[PDB]
C-alpha cells in the first residue's frame, strides 16, 4: 500500500489516515523518528489555539472506539505534546489496523500553530515507544498481508503546481517508479532505532567532520539534516554561513556556489549539492537564504548524533527494512 504525501515547504510531508467508525480524517506525518501515533483530541481545551486550527478526534462519534485513558507525553526535538491513550481502528493506505493512539489534549501553539498537519504516526521500533504502546507498523506486520516487512519513503521537491505528489510512503515494498540504480543498504547499529553508522562527513576536499566515525539517525520526521552544535558550528563555518536563532543563512547570492557535502554511509558517498541544501528564494546579496541543515542536540540514548531528515531524503529514496534491520538507499527519481 502506498500513501500520497503533501509537500509543505520542503519542511513538512504528511499523508492521510482514518481513525474511527465512521472514519474521522487526519493529516499526519510518518515519522521514522518516533514510535507512537497521536492526533489532536476533541477533549483539548480551546485555550490551545493549536487545537482550534486542527482536526480533532471525537470518541463519541466512533462506534469502533475502545477507551483506555492512560496519560502519555511525547517529547520531540522541536516541541512536545501531551494527552491520553485510546484504541480504535485506523486506516492507512488501504490497510486497516486496530491501534492504541494518543488523544492529545495539550498541544502548544509554538510550534504546532505552524503544523500543517494534525498528528504523527511513529514508524520507529517499539523499543522507543512511549508507554510501551505497540507501534503501528508492528500491528500491520501481525497481519501477514505485506509482501515484505519493509516500508519506504519518497520526498519530492516543493513544486509550485498542484499536480505533483509531495511524496509517497509504500508499506510492504519500495516503488521502482521513484528511484534509479539499485539500493545500497546499511545495517542498523542496533535494533530499536532507525540509526546507522556514518563514516565521516566531508565538505568538498576536507573530511573536516565525523572523523573516526559517528552516529546517523535516518529521520523522515525531521525537516533537515542535523548534527551536534560542535559538528554544525564547524560545518557552518566552512560555508560562510551566519547563525541565527533557529537556523543558518548565507547571503543569497553565494548559495549557488556553496560546496558539496558528502555523507559517507555503509561504504558509498552520498553527496549533496548547494541546490540540494539551500532554500534559494533569491539570488541577491541584499537578502538571506536558509540552509536545510540545522543544529539539534539529540539527547541519549539516541544522541549525540546526526539526523538525516527530508533534506537528505529528497535526494535519496529510502527503504526501511524491518526484517533485516537495515536501511536502504537509492538515488531519487
Ligand atoms: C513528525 C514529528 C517529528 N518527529 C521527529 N522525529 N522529530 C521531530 N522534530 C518531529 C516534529 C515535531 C514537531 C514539529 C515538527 C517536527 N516540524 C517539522 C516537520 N517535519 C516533517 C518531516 O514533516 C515542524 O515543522 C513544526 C510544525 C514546527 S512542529
Ligand atoms: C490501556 O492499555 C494497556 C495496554 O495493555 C492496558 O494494560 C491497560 O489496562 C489499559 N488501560 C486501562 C485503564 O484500561
Amino acid at each position: 500500500s502506498s500513501v500520497i504525501l503533501t509537500n509543505y515547504m520542503d519542511t513538512q510531508y504528511y499523508g492521510e489516515i482514518g481513525i474511527g467508525t465512521p472514519p474521522q480524517t487526519f493529516k499526519v506525518v510518518f515519522d521514522t523518528g518516533s514510535s507512537n501515533v497521536w492526533v489532536p483530541s476533541s477533549k483539548c481545551s480551546r485555550l490551545y489555539t493549536a487545537c482550534v486550527y486542527h482536526k480533532l478526534f471525537d470518541a463519541s462519534d466512533s462506534s469502533s472506539y475502545k477507551h483506555n485513558g492512560t496519560e502519555l507525553t511525547l517529547r520531540y526535538s522541536t516541541g512536545t505534546v501531551s494527552g491520553f491513550l485510546s484504541q480504535d481502528i485506523i486506516t492507512v493506505g488501504g490497510i486497516t489496523v486496530t491501534q492504541m493512539f494518543g488523544e492529545v489534549t495539550e498541544m502548544p501553539a509554538l510550534p504546532f500553530m505552524l503544523a500543517e498537519f494534525d498528528g504523527v504516526v511513529g514508524m520507529g521500533f517499539i523499543e522507543q515507544a512511549i508507554g510501551r504502546v505497540t507501534p503501528i507498523f508492528d500491528n500491520i506486520i501481525s497481519q501477514g498481508v505485506l509482501k515484505e516487512d519493509v516500508f519506504s519513503f519518497y520526498y519530492n521537491r516543493d513544486s509550485e503546481n498542484s499536480q505533483s505528489l509531495g511524496g509517497q510512503i509504500v508499506l510492504g515494498g519500495s516503488d521502482p517508479q521513484h528511484y534509479e540504480g539499485n539500493f545500497h543498504y546499511i545495517n542498523l547499529i542496533k535494533t530499536g532505532v532507525w540509526q546507522i553508522q556514518m563514516k565521516g562527513v566531508s565538505v568538498g576536499s576536507s573530511t573536516l567532520l565525523c572523523e573516526d566515525g559517528c552516529l546517523a539517525l535516518v529521520d523522515t520526521g525531521a525537516s533537515y539534516i542535523s548534527g551536534s552544535t560542535s559538528s554544525i558550528e564547524k560545518l557552518m563555518e566552512a560555508l560562510g554561513a551566519k547563525k541565527r536563532l533557529f537556523d543558518y543563512v548565507v547571503k543569497c547570492n553565494e548559495g549557488p556556489t556553496l560546496p558539496d557535502i558528502s555523507f559517507h554511509l555503509g561504504g558509498k558517498e552520498y553527496t549533496l549539492t548547494s541546490a540540494d541544501y539551500v532554500f534559494q528564494e533569491s539570488y541577491s546579496s541584499k537578502k538571506l537564504c536558509t540552509l536545510a541543515i540545522h543544529a539539534m542536540d539529540i539527547p541519549p540514548p539516541t544522541g549525540p548524533t546526526w539526523a538525516l531528515g527530508a533534506t537528505f531524503i529528497r535526494k535519496f529514496y529510502t527503504e526501511f527494512d524491518r526484517r533485516n534491520n537495515r536501511i536502504g538507499f537509492a538515488l531519487a527519481r
